[PDB]
């Protein structure tokens, strides 16, 4: 399209740089894939273009890398089991200002650079939320000038792609590096030892780790661009390899298999503890290699490490990397010999740990003999700690042998086990949670003791997301209008959207907000026809809720409202209602059975819903297949409503949430996570908010939720749950969801039918809404204009200047 | 050195070029490897030199492929399961005439070419003779103009590693791919699906292969370039990868690397059958993918299959890629639905087979049990050849049933297995040896059947070496010191050499082939001290016996011969002696017991030797550890004497024998393999030929060998053996070498003692002229003059003629 090249936001078509590109797309071709345009494909021609936009990173990269070695400031280390990155192409030419450069390139070669982009793979190398923060802090902490380094594995295989077959879930390998990963730089050169098993021999210098068997770590480094300030931080991600000595000499050469299989695939649990051997070992290997380069750089700078905490920050991403508390105390005492207190003073000033949720199945708690076979040394270090830790305790609260227990690092039972949360806070000098609901609750409940221990290291950090992935990149229409009323300086002071109520009665900018989302609609509902044969009435609502499928988020809350909708049609048929096509997507973990059982509910309705000829466009239920951070990047710009309806207490933040809100959804929500905020930046009023706050899911807790009181009082819940019992979604397998019914009636943790009755009324004012289009659409003004808190600059700011000691700056290197 | 860049046979130094290359050179420095010459090592340059030069191959890549599509000639498709094609760098700079402005370049740029050329892993893609012979071949077709394509297996681990520890080898894996292969290209977009196990369902239309599990091939095409005429052909080897669709989802990613183990690792057996099903594997994934590019491309040309094999040669390196004969009839009959009868008459003039050895141990023999599990249409198609086979016999020699019997491609015993010769025999127009003696042995012997059947079928093609690696690259000295007399034509056109009879008495010529062999010998002895601060006496005589450690190559008889001068120094320590430094290298099977007890023996007899003060630099005895192509490139240039002592009618051919006698060492052999015909080649009167003649052989296998009367009759053998037993040779452990000593004695197949006196008679001989450094010389002059015969362009040359039915040409395609 001749239009997309119009839009300012994309930056210039300089001549001469449109020349040049041409000029090195041909040379990629030729010399790089060995290709002429007579056999050239598609992906030959995406290929050719990464390479030749890849070209312009690497001057900044080696000028920022030099400039760090240079300035010596202090080193931001972001320990991550999870970087969900998605696609590069595009981010690259957003933040290097070459976007328009290289459409009008590509568009005088004869080429569509939008379809070049829908052939890169997404680097899908995490689960979901806590994943995509990672990815959207490397971006903010790249605009904001900080000597930061993600360091995370390299999986060969990322979250499984998700085929829907017979209206189930199947899983497949992604196999994201099939045709190569152009932005990627191997080093094999950097390669580092990581040590597995082994025993301890305490001697004359003290403990010595012998006897280990070694796993390699080969780095693989990304570079990260910052907004157009001429920064690429790097992100370095560690593949395993076999050590290079040594059934026969065959099976010998097979065996590295097993070393290797470290790095070969992402644990797809989203919020969900599995204590496999595998994935400690995934979490020891990323540790262990990542400290090593820390000492490294530290030890070649401008030994003595009472400076070490002045120039390293290790932020924990969850308890993914706890290790890396005993692992630098190992390092610190039996390498470097320093007494165990200076090595502690260092450890704590140099970690920080970050907390993502509340939920007890989602922590990390390691048998002890699991961690007595792998890591010996470290369990030593952690019972030592422990000690300490505990001695601490009882010295601040002399008699309290309840706290004692409670807080121990050790949990006794059946099997003993470490808590990792434990070790990280008593390991940490601070300790976040990722929204004010959450950080209090964290205060309140799980870590209550340790807030009363050491409430100075207790800190919040709002969750964001990057306004360049999430605004620039994906809706340049939207990004393209608030341009056009309030220059682009928005794009990295996401705050200055503000300026935007200046214009809830500018009759333009209200004609414009709608245009840009009816563009979004219609572009989305192509998609669905052309890569699914789906048809999508464009003249609906798009009611989406998009994120993993968990209990806790209640996709079965929308179930059971999508049916309410349906048997509302069915008994007034004449009744005209707002159409709607409700859109739920997500993956489902492998082995959580309930969650599989979900999404084939919610295909199950689809199949009644959509070929009922009473109810033909006016409600169509799709499930979106193989949801990951490109489809994000597809269906979020084109929705009207963000459903954000988990139990509340149960959302840490979110970030879905902060990606609609930007990007002109209302939103339909409980008081959950970043929702509070959300709806306190924008005004309640600007809200549909709705149901149970966490102080009223705490009053259930106490006299206990007896699902079959709401079954009793409430004939339109009773319709559904006989429609489910019965097989009216399921008729050659009239059984097939009495799980979730049972569930629903006896087991349900999360309280859907008690949100019921609130949630329907809410839907029913989103619908009243609807029906106004200028009223619609100026409460959606009234969203973006105040979705700038939710920036990933904001939150990474907080974090520089709150836990890391590092002033964070938008100003440019030079060219 | 600024020497060997007024070297004339590497070419000009053009200003422009030169120019051109460090600005390449400094661009793959910054946009490739990402490095800036402050952290540059050794490494990143030598990359950065292998991406320049690998840049100039590729116009001529894809202009020669095209040709080949615009001309459609006939194309040769040359199958092995082993490529040993060493370095590329030097070979890729000698073809293109680019040596001297690389040499220059990388002066201007303060770099020492050579030692980056040291940097660059061999492709270690087989295990001696017949994978160096597939290397040469395709060296050899692209030189000659031929549309060849060399199809192959992608070993993630070529030729382990050999170190010697204690005295013994011990193997690690050859990791050739740690740093990249930057030759080589990728082509996921080509990748082709292979069938294993399943079974067959004989319907409507006739058999059907069905419920198969499919492996994926990947291609990885590699350029090969020819002798300055602008061609430059392909060699695509398969990867294995698994399929894109399915212990849990975990173990079932873990479970692709058993698919992706086919491509794993090279089988270690130098003319030793293992009946592995991993192995059997590795043949039917090479053999199925290939014949799916050849079918394709085919059907691409200028479906009617009768002109197929005007099209179409397939050539089987040795029975490994066998199946190949029943996977095109497979192929032509189920998927084609041509009739049996063309099917076979299509692939018998497609199909030619070389064969590369008469011992029985060495033929392949796959069970049928194994051959019905994994490959059942292949077994019913097998047998099918052979009921028709069978019936010819019947038809040619009416009655003759232990004729039939012979000849059946199936072996009767306690396991039936399939004879994969008579398979080749049976499916192809030609059968070659691989030098003359070797040819009419398998018309006498081991086909002698078949050869009555179809003698037509029965040729020659004695085997060669390519002049470029083997005298331009490794012996750049003597390859100048000849154009300085010949001009260059002989690089391709070897017969020309015949041309230096006209210097033996030319008193320039004969001090230059002195010199440059003593300026060799200089550099051999400084590499022993620099990597491996071994001492050698340069004045010595360089007696070499380098090849894969088996006993029909008898290193033991050498082993003997070293005793030998040992005991009579001793006898005798005032007797003047020709010094001699006895270096014996080469690779020992991992499973081959006799084969590590000889290379411990020949590191014992060096112990004992080494550090006798009586003999001090008179004698050394040295194991050269890891003998490779790399290292084959330094040593047989420095060598006086090459050691080609197989017991006659053992050594198909041999080639390392042609690298010593085209680098002016003169030749202590058996009258065997092509030994026979460089003795015929050169006069006799220039060979050091002892021992017994096959006619010899054959007498003492009439009679039986009876070992003990050679060491009744022998004082000097009784002695050595008497050291050997008694533990002379390992005082720690006298008993260590009673498995050699009791195999000698009792069970020794190649009859070593019988050769023992005129062995030691011969190396008299040796020593007598060696004395006589002018004599010495014009022997070894008379020695390179003749050696142009033992060019694998004369060998391809006559493949193209006699058995492809394409014409050779060495002119150039474009610039
Ligand atoms: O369905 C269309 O795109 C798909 C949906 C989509 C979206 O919803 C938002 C977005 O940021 C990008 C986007 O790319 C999708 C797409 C898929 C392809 O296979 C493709 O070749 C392409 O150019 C693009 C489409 C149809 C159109 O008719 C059209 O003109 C167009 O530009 C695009
Ligand atoms: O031992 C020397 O080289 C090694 C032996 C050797 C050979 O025998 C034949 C040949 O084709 C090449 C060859 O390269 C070897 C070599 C090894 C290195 O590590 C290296 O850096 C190098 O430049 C080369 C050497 C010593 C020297 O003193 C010298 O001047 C020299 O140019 C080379
Ligand atoms: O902190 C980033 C994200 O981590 C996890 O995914 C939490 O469940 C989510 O609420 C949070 O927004
Ligand atoms: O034909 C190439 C080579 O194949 C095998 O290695 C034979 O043992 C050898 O004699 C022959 O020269």
């Amino acid at each position: 399209q001749e239009k997309r090249k119009q839009i300012s936001v994309r930056g210039l078509a300089g001549v001469e740089n449109v020349t040049e590109l041409k000029k090195n797309f041909n040379r990629h071709l030729h010399f790089t894939l060995v290709k002429d345009r007579n056999v050239a494909t598609p992906r030959d021609y995406y290929f050719a273009l990464a390479h030749t936009v890849r070209d312009h990173l690497v001057g900044r990269w080696i000028r920022t890398q030099q400039h760090y070695y240079e300035k010596d400031p202090k080193r931001i280390y972001y320990l991550s089991l999870e970087f969900y990155m998605g696609r590069t192409l595009q981010n690259t030419m957003v933040n290097l200002a070459l976007e328009n450069a290289c459409d009008e390139a590509t568009y005088q070669l004869g080429l569509d650079m939008e379809e070049l982009e829908e052939i890169e793979e997404d680097a899908g190398l995490g689960n979901g939320g806590l994943g995509r923060l990672a990815a959207c802090f490397l971006d903010s902490m790249a605009t904001l000038g900080l000597a930061a380094y993600g360091y995370g594995i390299r999986y060969e295989f990322g979250i499984f792609n998700q085929k829907i077959c017979g209206g189930w879930q199947m899983e497949e390998a992604d196999d994201w590096l099939r045709y190569g990963n152009p932005w990627e730089k191997a080093r094999p050169e950097f390669t580092l030892p990581v040590h597995f098993y082994g025993r301890v021999e305490h001697t004359s210098q003290g403990a010595k780790w012998v006897d280990t068997q070694v796993v390699l770590a080969m780095p693989y480094d990304t570079p990260v661009p910052g907004y157009r300030n001429n920064v690429v931080n790097t992100m370095r991600l560690w593949s395993a390899k076999a050590p290079n000595d040594f059934g026969g000499y065959i099976q010998a050469v097979l065996d590295r298999n097993l070393a290797e299989n470290i790095s070969r695939v992402l644990y797809p649990n989203d919020n969900f503890f599995e204590g496999k051997e595998l994935r400690l070992k995934q979490e020891y290997f990323v540790v262990a290699a990542t400290l090593q380069d820390i000492i490294r750089r530290f030890k070649s700078s401008k030994t003595n490490f009472d400076a070490f905490p002045d120039k390293v920050a290790i932020q924990l991403n969850d308890t993914h990397p706890s290790l890396a508390i005993p692992e630098l105390m190992r390092v610190l005492v039996d390498l470097e010999r320093l007494d165990w207190d200076k090595a502690w003073e260092v450890t704590v000033k140099t970690c920080a740990y970050t907390n993502h949720t509340v939920i007890p199945e989602a922590l990390e708690r390691w048998p002890v003999h699991l961690l007595e076979t792998l890591l010996p040394r470290h369990l030593q270090i952690i019972y030592e700690i422990n000690q300490r830790f505990l001695n601490r305790v009882a010295a601040a609260f002399p008699g309290d042998v309840d706290r004692l227990r409670r807080m121990s690092l050790v949990e006794e039972g059946a099997v003993k086990r470490i808590n990792m949360a434990h070790l990280c806070i008593a390991g940490s000098h601070a300790v976040n949670g990722v929204a004010r609901i959450h950080s209090e609750i964290l205060k309140k409940t799980i870590f209550k003791d340790f807030y009363e221990l050491e409430p100075h290291k207790f800190q919040n950090k709002t969750n964001g997301i990057t306004p360049r992935r999430w605004l620039v990149l994906c809706n340049p229409g939207l990004a393209e209008i608030i341009a056009e009323r309030i220059g682009e300086e928005y794009i990295s002071d996401l705050d200055q959207l503000r300026k935007l109520l200046s214009y809830v009665d500018d009759e333009a900018f209200i004609r414009d907000v709608a245009k840009v989302k009816q563009e979004n609609k219609l572009k989305f509902a192509a998609y669905l026809e052309r890569e699914y044969k789906v048809h999508i009435n464009p003249n609906s609502l798009f009611d989406v809720q998009v994120k993993r499928i968990h209990e806790y988020k209640r996709q079965l809350l929308n179930c059971l409202h999508v049916i309410t909708l349906y048997n509302r049609i069915k008994k007034e048929p004449n009744k005209f209602v707002v159409p709607r096509t409700v859109m739920i997507g997500g993956k489902a973990a492998p082995g959580y059975h309930m969650a599989k059982m979900i999404i084939k509910l919610i295909t199950a309705i689809g199949d009644v819903v959509n070929h009922d000829p009473v109810v033909g466009d006016r409600l169509r239920v799709i499930f979106l297949e193989n949801y990951r951070v490109s489809l994000a990047e597809k269906v979020i710009p084109a929705a009207d409503l963000s459903e954000q309806i988990s139990t509340a207490g149960t959302e840490a933040s979110g970030t879905g949430n902060m990606k609609f809100m930007l990007n002109g959804a209302l939103t339909i929500g409980t008081m959950d996570g970043a929702n509070v905020e959300m709806a306190e930046e924008a005004g309640e009023e600007n809200f549909f908010i709705f149901g149970m706050r966490v102080e009223d899911v705490d009053r259930l807790d106490q006299r206990g939720y007896n699902a079959q009181e709401y079954y009793d009082r409430i004939p339109e819940l009773r319709q559904i749950i006989e429609q489910l019992s019965s097989g009216f979604f399921s008729p050659k397998q009239p059984d097939l969801f009495k799980d979730i019914v049972n569930m629903l009636m006896h087991h349900d943790r999360f309280k859907v039918f008690a949100d019921y009755e609130e949630y329907v009324k809410c839907q029913e004012r989103v619908s009243a809404l609807y029906k106004n289009p200028r009223e619609w659409t100026r409460m959606v003004i009234r969203n973006i204009a105040t979705s700038g808190k939710f920036s990933s600059d904001r939150t990474i700011a907080q974090y520089a200047r709150e836990i890391w000691g590092v002033e964070p700056s938008r100003q440019r290197l030079p060219a």
